């Protein structure tokens, strides 16, 4: 199909995404840039779409933490997310489109910017949501393995599953874990959708980049970089060790398997079957910059390996 002004998209009902796609790359994603609001509005996507439970209730990727904000963005677990809900808010009045559309359509072409990137998978149509969330449905990084694979294996997904969607924590900071140093990054390459996350939270702890008594983040490797206790042990677990290191220097894997599980958390509570294939329409990333390394000074004496089976690869370091 042809759209008014020229670009071309599969099916003729996602042409309305173009005018959509111009207005947040240049006023919520600064031109197109991989920062601050592609993190923000990444995170967006799961806290909306993971308040999915067959037992507890709750619509999964429904706008519900936009249309019902008063209630989901006070939840303990949201701390943090009023901002770019906020932001996010105008965006859906403006233009025509649900706001569970619009919030996994922004984290998609967000993640379009980010060298090394993927297009996610973007089905439009979802109907307004109808319920809150319920609370304590969203994992917390104080969570044991054990409750977050539950939570997670509850809303759908494996334990695998869940490793692959944490290669978001590779374009990622927190504001809010130790508010004393907001904007502190899960990897040394938060512009850059790559496996330094997997490679940097397998490094022993060494300090904390900010003060030493916050609930949820476990010791650095670095200044310059935060760690969340659940990474920490997901990083560790027998249960999910195996698989977090597999990611390291495999970027097509990374690449792969984001894609496909971003699409599943995507449809959560949703019925691909009622929506139509807009996937055309997200841009296409750029290619990674960089390789896999240890931070400058560290060897592989200070990685602390967690795979029985499988001896983690002889990367080399920054020089
Ligand atoms: C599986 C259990 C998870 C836990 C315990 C967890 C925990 C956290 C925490 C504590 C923060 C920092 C919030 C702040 O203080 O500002 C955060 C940030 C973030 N999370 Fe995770 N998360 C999980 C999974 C996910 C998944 C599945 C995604 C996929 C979209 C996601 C994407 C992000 C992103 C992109 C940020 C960065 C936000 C920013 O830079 O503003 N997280 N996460
Ligand atoms: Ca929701
Ligand atoms: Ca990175
Ligand atoms: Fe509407
Ligand atoms: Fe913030
Ligand atoms: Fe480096
Ligand atoms: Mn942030
Ligand atoms: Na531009
Ligand atoms: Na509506
Ligand atoms: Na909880
Ligand atoms: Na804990
Ligand atoms: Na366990
Ligand atoms: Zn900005
Ligand atoms: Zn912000
Ligand atoms: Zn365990």
């Amino acid at each position: 199909a042809t759209c008014d002004d020229g670009r071309t998209t599969a099916n003729a009902a996602c042409c309305i995404l173009f005018p959509i796609l111009d207005d947040i790359q240049e006023n919520l994603f600064d031109g197109a840039q991989c920062g601050e609001e592609v993190h923000e509005s990444l995170r967006l996507t799961f806290h909306d779409a993971i308040g999915f439970s067959p037992t507890l209730g709750g619509g999964g990727a429904d706008g519900s933490i936009i249309a019902f904000d008063t209630i989901e963005t006070n939840f303990p677990a949201n701390a943090g997310i009023d901002e770019i809900v906020s932001a996010q808010k105008p965006f859906v009045a403006k233009h025509n489109i649900s706001a569970g559309d619009f919030i996994q359509f922004a984290g998609a072409v967000g993640v379009s910017n980010c060298p090394g990137g993927v297009r996610i998978p973007f089905f439009l149509g979802r109907p307004d949501a109808v319920a809150a969330s319920p609370d304590h449905l969203v994992p917390e990084p104080f969570d044991s393995v054990d409750s977050i694979l539950a939570r997670m294996g509850d809303a759908g997904f494996s334990p695998v599953e869940v490793v692959w969607l944490l290669a978001s924590h590779s374009i990622a900071a927190a504001d809010k874990v130790d508010p004393s140093i907001p904007g502190t990054p899960f990897d040394s390459t938060p512009q850059v959708f790559d496996s330094q996350f997997f490679i940097e939270t397998q490094l022993k702890g060494r300090l904390f980049p900010g003060t030493a008594d916050n609930k949820g983040e476990a010791q650095s490797p670095l200044q310059g970089e935060i760690r969340l206790q659940s990474d920490h042990l997901l990083a560790r677990d027998p249960q999910t060790a195996c698989e977090w290191q597999s990611m390291v220097n495999n970027q097509p894997k990374i690449q792969n398997r984001f894609a496909a599980t971003m699409s599943k958390m995507a449809l959560l509570g949703q019925d691909k079957t009622k929506l139509i294939d807009c996937s055309d329409v997200i841009p296409t990333p750029p290619a990674l910059v960089g390789a896999a390394h240890l931070p400058a000074g560290f060897s592989l004496s200070d990685v602390e390996q967690a795979c029985a089976a499988t001896p983690f690869p002889a990367l080399t370091a920054d020089p």
